[PDB]
């Protein structure tokens, strides 16, 4: 239902949108050159046998080197520039302009999430032990909430994922980079829920951005490269406001002071797990919207019980690479929710 509205706020807003992660200061993303994988020690089944790393879909054997999995899910060198201090990734928003008197940066306009061929058993042991790592401790004011919520994340994050794969889909046949109704339809379209996480997450991540709005520091205007895109953000983020805003969407007044805390290391530890995912590309992107959620998460825990001094350390003191990722969440979350209308309609057009 309350679905519509953010049809409408999700179309008077993509446009700017996307210019806005296209920016230099959203474009790019530190991402860890080595992946530890701390799971594959003492054997629980995680298969690396290439066999089992990818998706079942097209027959790959038919297909040129050049289209197979590894190809397909990797970056494009040339664009990934190095990483130093010249990324002020690590920086806090209140220390970019000023007020008073073992990694690199992967171009990520450059290397779009899209259909890599990925999935097999590796891959759904990977989604398999996020959904079950599910478990807070009981007895807790909220046990059974936070999994409903935490799930419910997942999920959503997951749909996206799948959303993405199917709108930029590959023609094997062709060799045109197409939408496929018929898959998005076997992953999302039949299952109302998935579509209904979906939006869950992006009500989430956009009432994340609205409610540290009216807190973001002038953090843009003295880079000579990105001056607008502090205020271009702000246009964005109201264009945002609703209704639904008024929702716990992830109880944060229902839940345990302890309890979040624990909501918050299922995340950093689902990010961590991304570093299990061999195929280059998903890992990427994996690490940007599970971070991207983290932080909403963050940034929703907090605000909430909180005065005005402290809405101000806060936002102000949250790095540029939190505010990449949750955007960069956001951006996906928009595309998602609106491929799913351009594929309700593909479906239409059908008969
Ligand atoms: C972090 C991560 C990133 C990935 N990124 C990409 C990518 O960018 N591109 C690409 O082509 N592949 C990517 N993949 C792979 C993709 O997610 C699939 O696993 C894959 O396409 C193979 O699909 P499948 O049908 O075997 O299982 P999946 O469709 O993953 O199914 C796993 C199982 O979970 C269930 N399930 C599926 N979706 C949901 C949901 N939303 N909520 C609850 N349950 C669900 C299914 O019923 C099934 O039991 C990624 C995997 C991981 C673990
Ligand atoms: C079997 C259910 N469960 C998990 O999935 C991890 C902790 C727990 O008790």
């Amino acid at each position: 239902g309350s679905f519509n509205e953010l049809n409408a706020i999700n179309e008077n807003i993509r446009d700017d949108l996307s210019a806005l992660l296209k920016s230099d200061f959203f474009k790019y993303f530190r991402l860890d050159l080595y992946k530890q994988c701390s799971f594959w020690d003492a054997n629980d089944g995680l298969c690396l046998n290439r066999a089992c790393s990818v998706d079942v879909v097209e027959d790959w054997d038919t297909l040129p080197e050049y289209w197979q999995p590894e190809i397909l899910g990797s970056f494009n060198n040339d664009t990934m520039k190095e990483a130093d201090d010249s990324d002020d990734e690590a920086k806090f928003l209140d220390q970019l302009c000023q007020t008073s008197k073992n990694a690199v940066l992967i171009d990520l306009t450059a290397n779009p999430e899209r259909f890599t061929g990925y999935g097999g058993k590796q891959a759904g042991q990977i989604w398999s032990t996020i959904y079950q790592d599910n478990c807070f401790t009981i007895g807790e004011t909220g046990e059974s909430l936070a999994k409903d919520a935490f799930y419910r994340l997942v999920s959503g994050f997951h749909a996206s994922i799948g959303t993405h794969l199917s709108k930029e889909y590959l023609n094997t046949k062709t060799g045109k980079w197409e939408p496929n109704l018929d898959l998005f339809m076997a992953r999302i379209g039949n299952f109302p829920d998935r579509v209904t996480n979906m939006y869950f997450n992006y009500a989430v991540v956009a009432k994340a951005l609205w409610k540290i709005q009216p807190y973001l520091p002038e953090f843009s205007f003295c880079d000579l490269v990105n001056k607008e895109i502090k205020n271009k953000m702000d246009n964005v983020i109201s264009q945002l406001d609703t209704k639904i805003f008024n929702e716990d969407l992830v109880f944060a007044n229902d839940l345990s002071l302890t309890l979040k805390d624990e909501f918050r290391s299922r995340f950093k530890n689902v990010t961590k797990i991304m570093d299990c995912v061999q195929c280059d590309r998903c890992r990427l992107w994996g690490k940007i919207q599970t971070t991207g959620y983290a932080t909403a998460l963050k940034i929703l825990f907090e605000i909430n019980d909180a005065d005005e001094f402290t809405k101000q350390h806060i936002v102000g003191k949250l790095t540029k690479y939190e505010l990449i990722a949750l955007l960069q969440t956001f951006g996906r979350l928009s595309e998602s929710i609106e491929s799913v209308n351009m594929f309700e309609k593909m479906y239409g057009k059908r008969l």
